[PDB]
């Protein structure tokens, strides 16, 4: 008896959860990181970021940093894809 019958299963689950910095590869190389800081602590607090170099070629990505270790990814999602100066941003977690 009976025919065409189907099934599945669901679930929630997240993983790599650790540390409290993030590293952009592809933003503006006229970018500062207060422009990184204005921008990314709107969701908290950025304790720090970081461009700027002593020897300064031309590198086009950085590193924030900030007091938490879930929403800074939460961060991420409304973030990854910024265009930003017209040159699309796209973030990477640490490790």
């Amino acid at each position: 008896g009976s025919a065409r019958e189907l099934d599945s299963t669901y679930e929630e689950k997240v993983n790599r959860n650790y540390s409290n910095s993030i590293f952009v590869g592809n933003l503006t190389y006229d970018s500062t990181p207060e422009d990184l800081t204005e921008f990314f602590s709107q969701i908290g607090k950025v304790v720090r970021a970081d461009i700027i170099t002593s020897r300064g070629h031309h590198r086009g990505m950085g590193t924030v940093e900030f007091t938490n270790s879930d929403d800074v990814d939460r961060a991420i999602r409304q973030y990854d894809g910024a265009f930003f100066m017209d040159r699309k941003i796209f973030v990477r977690q640490d490790n």
